[PDB]
């Protein structure tokens, strides 16, 4: 077998308007997926949607549609974005799918039988419009009476909160506390970034874990608890098991599950990392199922006003960006501007600057300079590579291998903006190499055609290296670079083709008519 690799994005909630940060997750998952497939893994890459709850019932009803009708339309639009981003997801899990709903049912009923889930009462500070409960310390403008909390406001919307008591099934999770802590100890790389682990052991595990209310009686649109249909499965169990339902767990064909579980990486935004680090492995322990090998939270893409939403007036539509500026530009900015363990920022100015200077100038003009010259000096015939003939070739070819080495180390540690900048260090140095070798000077001396060709050989081989490294990130530039150069063998486009510098042992006819990589 190709060794398997299973990567996931969270399931998105179909409110209707998607930012660059929802886009960030799918694009990054895609970079990981494309990269793993290039390394020879049997990849499965999952995304999908969280389709249940009170808020969808309401959305549907305002739009004047049934839930499904409303849902199908939100999802058509979601899947359209991911097609337009060229997300290489192998499947798309909808929580409204029988395959998912059947898992939810069975999972719930089993934890009931085991005695992990019990009937009690939830009490909390509820916000009607937010469809969300808040802790006393999360309240804004709290109201006190003789030292006791009596009311306050939602920190999201600022609507008044109201104390609600309600009947809930509860999943007893603190019973798995010491196992979880042992699982963290035996799996040190589990939580990425790892600085995220202690804040969580501190803030959430050691206080320690409260029983989790996992159903409600207050909505209809959702998976009903079979032994008790008045109760509907709340977000925790419904959303998490997306990752195992998509694989045919507990169906009649569990081959995908047997093949791909456990996941190698759950990728997520930081707001739900706690849920995937604590609740999720505990639920898996309760099901006697293997735990995922890694969970990775990325930061947010912020503005100058500051975090991104419909409300502040700071929403950026990935869609218009692809249209305005091109696909490769958009994918590039997102991956290039979000460091591991940090938030990033969208400025229209920063965007155009990164697209112009990195992509169009550094890369695009290296390619056009190089073809122009092969066409001026050799009428389109690129002399086959020979060896490191020029004083600078030996350390430049070393730099090419060092580029690939340092890129791979960044790709494995999830440090994408660093893998990209490393490639661009090599990009720039290849541009420097034209200035250094001044081919036009060589071109005037007939006894220098060998060296001229050596210089050209290097430039192209340097371009080819950068195109291969960029393939997980950019779905257009690399292919269009290989065509322009008339590198037409699929093998010369793979990672293995980078182990030894100078791979074009025969003459090739670069394009007569080179156009911009980035228009
Ligand atoms: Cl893969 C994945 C994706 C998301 C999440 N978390 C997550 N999602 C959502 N979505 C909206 C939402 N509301 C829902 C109601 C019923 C069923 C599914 C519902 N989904 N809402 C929350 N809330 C946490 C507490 O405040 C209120 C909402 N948490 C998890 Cl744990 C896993
Ligand atoms: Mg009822």
């Amino acid at each position: 077998a190709k060794e398997t690799f299973y990567i996931t994005t969270p399931i998105y909630y179909p409110s209707g308007n998607l930012h660059i940060g929802h886009a960030y997750s799918t694009v990054a998952g895609d970079v990981i997926a494309r990269y793993k497939r290039m390394q020879g893994y049997d990849v499965r890459y999952l995304t999908g949607t969280d389709e249940h709850g009170q808020k969808i019932q309401e959305k549907a009803q305002k739009a004047g549609k049934t839930e499904i009708e409303y849902l199908d339309e939100m999802i058509a639009g979601i899947k359209q974005l991911w097609a337009k981003l060229e997300i290489s997801n192998d499947d798309f899990i909808r929580t409204t799918e029988e395959r998912h709903k059947h898992v939810v049912e069975q999972v719930f009923e089993r934890l009931l039988k085991q005695g992990d889930i019990y009937l009690g009462e939830y009490e909390g500070w509820y916000s009607v419009p937010d469809e969300t409960y808040y802790t006393e310390s999360q309240l804004v403008d709290p109201q006190y009476e003789n030292g006791k909390i009596i009311g306050g406001k939602s920190p999201d919307s600022g609507h008044e909160v109201e104390l609600v008591k309600e009947e809930s099934y509860f999943f007893n999770i603190s019973k798995y506390t010491d196992r979880l802590l042992e699982f963290y100890d035996q799996n040190p790389d589990f939580i990425q970034p790892p600085s995220r682990k202690n804040e969580m052991i501190n803030n959430f595990i050691k206080p320690g874990l409260a029983d989790l209310a996992v159903s409600r009686t207050s909505f209809n649109w959702g998976v009903h608890v079979p032994s008790n249909p008045k109760h509907v499965v709340y977000v925790w169990i419904d959303a998490l098991v997306n990752y195992i339902s998509a694989l045919g767990y507990l169906s009649d064909d569990e081959s995908l599950f047997n093949k791909y579980w456990p996941a190698d990486i759950h990728l997520m935004a930081k707001e739900i990392v706690r849920f995937h680090s604590i609740i999720w492995p505990i639920l898996l322990m309760a099901l006697d199922l293997p735990l995922p090998k890694k969970v990775f939270a990325h930061g947010w893409i912020l503005m100058k006003d500051g975090k991104m939403s419909k409300s502040k007036g700071n929403v950026v539509d990935p869609n218009i960006l692809i249209d305005r500026y091109g696909l490769d530009a958009t994918r590039y900015y997102l991956m290039r501007e979000l460091p591991f363990g940090s938030d990033g920022v969208f400025t229209p100015e920063a965007f155009v600057e990164r697209t112009n200077f990195d992509l169009a100038n550094d890369l695009g003009n290296l390619v056009n300079r190089t073809i122009s010259m092969v066409n001026k000096y050799f009428d389109g015939e690129l002399p086959a590579y020979q060896g490191p003939l020029h004083e600078l070739d030996e350390e430049m070819e070393a730099m090419a291998l060092e580029t690939v080495k340092s890129y791979t180390e960044s790709m494995e540690s999830l440090q994408f903006s660093v893998a990209l900048s490393t490639v661009w260090k090599f990009i720039s140095r290849t541009n420097k190499y034209i200035d250094e070798t001044t081919p036009w000077v060589l071109a005037k001396d007939d006894s220098q055609k060998d060296m001229l060709g050596n210089v050209m050989a290097h430039l192209v081989e340097n371009i080819r290296y950068a195109a291969v490294l960029l393939r997980p990130f950019l779905t257009h530039a690399p292919k269009e670079i290989f065509e322009q150069l008339n590198i037409n063998n699929p093998q010369f486009m793979e990672f293995s083709s980078l182990e030894q510098y100078g791979v074009l042992t025969e003459s090739i006819m670069v394009t007569g008519q080179p156009k911009p990589i980035f228009p």
